[PDB]
């Protein structure tokens, strides 16, 4: 017996069936709650579903703002293990004539004090421009995909090359899309992201995403999980007639 | 209804984002809860836990309080197309020896003023001394055993003869059951009970459940189905082994 539960589950039925009772929560209601549960099973969604609506605040109480990084929620389709990119520049794996604009990506990575961390590793995941992710699509194979892991140079730089991400909108026939188009009448579009995780021994771990200015659903995240100080300034340098899109973040980590 | 889940869903949402909040629950815990919902979901559970936790609000929001047989809960355990009984003696399906202890019921089936209700039709379940429902245990064959219809004489009175139930015990070790027993420090045991359900056009149709005098779980059932008024005395009478329990109820049911 953990007491975090006793106490959290008790409280947690006492809510919800004064929810059913200030409600009048019926037994066809009832039936449907529970068919359409059972269903978030059967399509494997029960991690895109409660992230799509409650990472965001959990990721609220978890982590504080100040003067580093903001966190901003992981959602459902990281992947451990992903690759270390080595190269002349490096560069995401992907597939040949994989749709999309040439990314640049910039940055840095330092401490609360203006030191450089030359012990980091950023993961980055992004889905393609089909809207599919690695390792979790029945339309892509199980392999690594647009993940990857780059590692400031000696002098903090970090610098990485990938397709330019686009809206991603999460299935609209299954239970999370479904819920969302039509039992919401709203949609499920996400705006284009570059997911970020930094870690470094000596610091605290960052869960983060990059958005993009002007994106369409900037205001519009059918999963809520924007935050200004994260969208991103896109920069466009031509080289042989070949449009780089620029993009550039410095990261902050805490210490400890 | 479009409307109807938007209304229910963005309060649904609201609540839970402010327990979130209140408890500041971690990402780790988070992450345990999202396991856990997917654990209750690949075992075929849904319908045992939530019939579990809250189908007792749910029946109370959908039945009045009143002179109304007090409601109860379907449970996750009823079967449609049971068989009409007549046999002079009326008894459930059952086995050769069948094991423990014979029972009686008598009673009858009469509208807000006390006027015997011919046209209802009522089912009666339960499961074994072992604690087996018919159709949902592999130690029972898929057939109509202990699941029966009767219907009421002209008078009001109803008799069936069964064996007499005793307290069942939910799955020890899958997450309903893990919930009750390992993380909440409690039980998984329902107080012996007989199901029924009665129905007649012209009347609203009616589910509940019977408990006997003495019942160890009763005042801590673990799915809170009990009803002080559905608590069934007992007459232990021995027509010298094998052993009557005697027990009686008069049903009632609303108009329209
Ligand atoms: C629409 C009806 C609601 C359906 C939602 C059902 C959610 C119920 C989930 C209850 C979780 C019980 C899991 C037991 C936790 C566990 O597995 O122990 C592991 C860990 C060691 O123990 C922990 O520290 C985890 C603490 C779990 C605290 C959460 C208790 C659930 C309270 C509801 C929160 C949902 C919002
Ligand atoms: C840690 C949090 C645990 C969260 C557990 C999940 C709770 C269930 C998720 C809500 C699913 C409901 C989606 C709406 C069902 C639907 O899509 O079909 C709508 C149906 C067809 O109309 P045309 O119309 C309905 O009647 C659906 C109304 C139900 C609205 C759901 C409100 C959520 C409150 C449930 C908790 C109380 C039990
Ligand atoms: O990063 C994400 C978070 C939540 C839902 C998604 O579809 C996604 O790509
Ligand atoms: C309900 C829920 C769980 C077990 C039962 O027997 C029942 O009638
Ligand atoms: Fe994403």
């Amino acid at each position: 017996a953990n007491t975090r539960v006793i106490e959290l589950f008790d409280e947690f039925t006492d809510l919800i069936r004064d929810f059913i009772v200030r409600h009048e929560i019926t037994t066809p209601e009832y039936e449907t709650i529970m068919q359409y549960m059972i269903s978030v099973g059967e399509a494997g969604e029960w991690p895109l579903w409660l992230d799509a609506f409650f990472e965001t605040t959990v990721d609220s109480v978890s982590y504080g703002k100040g003067n580093w990084t903001s966190s901003a929620i992981q959602g459902p389709f990281f992947k451990e293990g992903a690759p270390l990119l080595t190269g002349k520049p490096a560069t995401l794996p992907m597939r040949a004539d994989e749709p999309g604009d040439r990314m640049r990506f910039t940055g840095s990575v330092r401490d609360t004090s203006g030191t450089p961390i030359t012990g980091a590793v950023i993961d980055v995941w992004h889905s393609t421009n089909d809207g599919n992710y690695s390792f979790f699509s029945p339309a892509l194979p199980d392999q690594y995909l647009l993940r990857g892991r780059v590692v400031p140079a000696e002098d903090g730089s970090i610098e990485f090359h990938s397709i330019r991400p686009v809206p991603y909108e999460i299935p609209k026939a299954g239970p999370t899309g479904q819920l969302m188009n039509s039992y919401l009448g709203r949609h499920s579009w996400r705006p284009a992201h570059i997911h970020i995780r930094i870690t470094a021994d000596g610091y605290r771990p960052l869960i983060t995403q990059l958005y993009f200015e002007g994106d369409p659903y900037l205001d519009s995240d059918s999963c809520s999980a924007v935050k200004s100080e994260l969208v991103l300034p896109v920069n466009k340098i031509d080289i042989d007639g070949e449009t780089w899109q620029l993009v550039d973040f410095n990261f902050i980590l805490q210490h400890n």
